[PDB]
């Protein structure tokens, strides 16, 4: 019945974007009850940005220094402190749009949406994985710091990612909600390097579920393997360790389609040896890795949000 | 800085969905103003599907025949119209979170996001594209006719698309808002084929442009052509003329990244013959047909909505 990159519709955050302005710098803000995060380089200008000193930029500024515009209305800012790499600004009116939320952070492998913002206002939504090396592969321009990462589970936003900074090879980097970088980045205009990114095993397993369940099931084979034997095949493919919680994790899949994990297993060994030899799989003649467990499961059984 | 299949944010559209109940059959609707349109198969029973009369159906129906729900709140129908393959309920409440918005009839080519929903809930948002034969690569289960396809035009939803059927190929099926479905389709559940599928060429050529812009540069070649000479290498491959209109509506990509038009399908001729000898552009190994070139513009200069 089809199976796409899906995303989480976005309204409930819609209503939680709006826009910083300090000085002449303005990007993106979360406006939650009655405070506004944003990253802390909102208070640079464009010559502190190749070696700041964040504390000390942040000691010239007032409450009035920060312009805060919910759509048309302004947001009077009355408090202002910096946690890590973000700042809150607290504001005189709570948002009466504020959902059901939390701060979590995710895990390298794990998926959200972003939600990429210009001016305080939507642009797009997009789903993205956290890579093993703690970047995303997503798209942004000036101006979009702030835009912001989340799951939906029923009605609570799960807040996971704040858009910081792009690194030299076109992909992107960023902070938990409290400010704490995803990686070894930093928020300064200086060279920074990846790390190589390794292919997120369990997620690769998922997308070939996801095949199955959509009638393309000419890459299974008849044989097994063990975990052991699996995981030396794939150390050489630059895949990741497959472990035997992510197994487990496996395990609904594995039961609605009746195809044992380490079956599947067998036929991903096949693929990395043998290649595809020019046939697709759910379109792609790419493995994909994107998409986890539970997207696959959202997906293809038509999970809801509110 | 990036590029990635890109939706509009939903949050105006998820403002309009409902369930519509009849008998035992549910599926979703959009609530606007004081009507609610949903695809007329509510009103059938499994066994009526097979080849039904919707006019003697709608007969023996009366407005407290149809149980429409937002949210909690039923909404209490006031009348009842089928216009083609659709159903209008004039309701005793106008939705208070209407947007502006027209109901608009794309041609082949045009894209739009999707707003997958169940039960009157949404359950995430993809980019789809009305292939030439008249059909969709989406991603649908049963209970999900009603979503709807949308563009945003700043504050306007302009509605394009409500889906309605599966067909035999894993490609989905639909109507405009006004009833009418795209392609030679019909309401009944009986052997429906989609017609050869055609590749969008102008397309093809915006992504290529996309891929430029970012940094992907080793297709161009030194070599131009004609519009003429092109379209008959491109014939073989089974895509779509490029007419002039095509070339016009390229121009604002054309002038962006200095590449006239003409050169750009130089270098996609040689794609077509030559293959990629594996490699890839923008992360992927076959040529992407599913952008427009107002697509490539919104998010490679930062569009964005209210
Ligand atoms: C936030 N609004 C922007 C978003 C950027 C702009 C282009 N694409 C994006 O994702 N973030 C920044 O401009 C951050 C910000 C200063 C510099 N910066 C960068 O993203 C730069 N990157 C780096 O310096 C590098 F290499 F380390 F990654 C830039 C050269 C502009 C891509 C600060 C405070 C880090
Ligand atoms: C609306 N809620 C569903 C959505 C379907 C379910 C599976 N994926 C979808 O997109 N639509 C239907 O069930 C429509 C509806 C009766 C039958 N139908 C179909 O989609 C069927 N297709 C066809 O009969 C065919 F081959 F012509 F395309 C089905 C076999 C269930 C896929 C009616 C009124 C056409």
């Amino acid at each position: 019945s089809g199976f796409r990159k899906m995303a989480f519709p976005s309204g409930k955050v819609e209503g939680c974007m709006v826009q910083v302005t300090c000085g002449t710098t303005t990007l993106n803000g979360l406006w939650l009850d009655d405070v506004v995060y944003c990253p802390r380089h909102v208070i640079c200008t464009s010559e502190d940005m190749l070696n700041p000193n964040y504390e000390d930029l942040l000691i010239r500024k007032s409450n009035h220094n920060f312009l805060v515009q919910a759509g048309n209305v302004q947001l009077r800012v009355i408090g202002h402190s910096m946690q890590n790499c973000v700042l809150k600004l607290k504001v005189d009116t709570a948002n009466p749009k504020t959902p059901k939320y939390k701060f979590v952070r995710i895990q390298p492998g794990q998926t959200f949406s972003v939600l990429a913002c210009y001016n305080g206002s939507p642009s797009g939504v997009y789903q993205c994985a956290m890579r093993p090396n703690f970047t995303i592969k997503g798209s942004f321009l000036n101006g979009s710091c702030g835009s912001v990462g989340f799951n939906i589970d029923y009605d609570c936003v799960s807040f996971c990612y704040m858009h910081h900074m792009e690194l030299p090879t076109g992909v992107h980097a960023g902070t938990d909600l409290e400010g704490n970088f995803y990686g070894p980045f930093v928020d300064r205009q200086t060279t920074q390097a990846a790390g190589t990114d390794t292919t997120i095993t369990v997620n690769v397993l998922a997308w070939l579920y996801a095949a199955v369940i959509n009638g393309d099931r000419w890459f299974l084979n008849r044989f097994t393997t063990t975990l052991n034997d699996f995981n030396l095949v794939a150390m050489k493919y630059n895949y990741e360790p497959l472990t035997q919680d992510h197994v487990d994790i496996l395990g609904p899949l594995s039961a609605q389609t009746g195809i044992a994990v380490l079956d599947m297993c067998a036929s991903l060994k096949e693929l990395l040896q043998n290649g595809m030899n020019g046939r697709t799989i759910l379109g792609s003649a790419l493995l994909e890795d994107e998409f986890t467990p539970f997207d696959v499961v959202r997906q293809c059984s038509g999970v809801t949000f509110q």
